[PDB]
RNA sequence: AUUUUGUUGGUUUCUAGGACCAUCGUAAUGAUUAAUAGGGACGGUCGGGGGUAUCAGUAUUCAGUUGUCAGAGGUGAAAUU
């Protein structure tokens, strides 16, 4: 039927990565980040920049033959936050509205079974 | 050692006295509770109680392979990087 890639979306609170690979993930097809669409650091992770980033990703996918993708959304994970950034929601909707077909969706945020010390110190970051 | 042998040393038998040792007979012969104190034993347990080994788990970082290409990182915004 369709030809599937894998859209590995890494949405932090400082940027948004839209990365489409093959099934194995060893072959990169298109990688457009929210920082390639704006010249201000403060909105590299904006929903607007993620939508533009996803459209460029979707456009590149079409000329190579990728007609559908599976979604593997992730946050920063590790010792840091597990909730996805604001750009992860926009890049997914933009991909679906660009004529690309959507397959399976999964959260693949790396989650420790209790692990390393987190930055900030005992008293946290004081603001 | 309490008396007397006319008498003082006496003298050791004698007398009597505790103090024990044996036998027999008397006797209802002789051991307070087990504290909703405690200690101990025992029986099924119950615990992320402790120690010594042992087996996971993903994560972090670093490295090896790869894949693409312009930014990545970080913040309230940036910059050092
Ligand atoms: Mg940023
Ligand atoms: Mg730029
Ligand atoms: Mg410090
Ligand atoms: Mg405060
Ligand atoms: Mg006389
Ligand atoms: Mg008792
Ligand atoms: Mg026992
Ligand atoms: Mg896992
Ligand atoms: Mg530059
Ligand atoms: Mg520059
Ligand atoms: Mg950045």
């Amino acid at each position: 039927s369709q030809v599937f890639g894998v859209a590995r979306i890494f949405a932090s609170f400082n940027d948004t990565f839209v990365h489409v690979t093959d099934l194995s993930g060893k072959e990169t097809i298109a990688r457009v980040t929210g920082g390639m669409k704006v010249k201000a650091d403060r909105d590299e992770s904006s929903p607007y920049a993620a939508m533009l980033a996803a459209q460029d990703v979707a456009a590149k996918c079409k000329e190579v033959g990728i007609t559908a993708v599976h979604i593997k959304l992730r946050a920063t994970g590790g010792t840091k936050t597990k909730t996805p950034g604001p750009g992860g929601q926009s890049a997914l909707r933009a991909l679906a509205r660009s004529g690309l077909r959507i397959g399976r969706i999964e959260d693949v945020t790396p989650v420790p079974s209790d692990s390393t010390r987190r930055k900030g110190g005992r008293r946290g970051r004081r603001l």
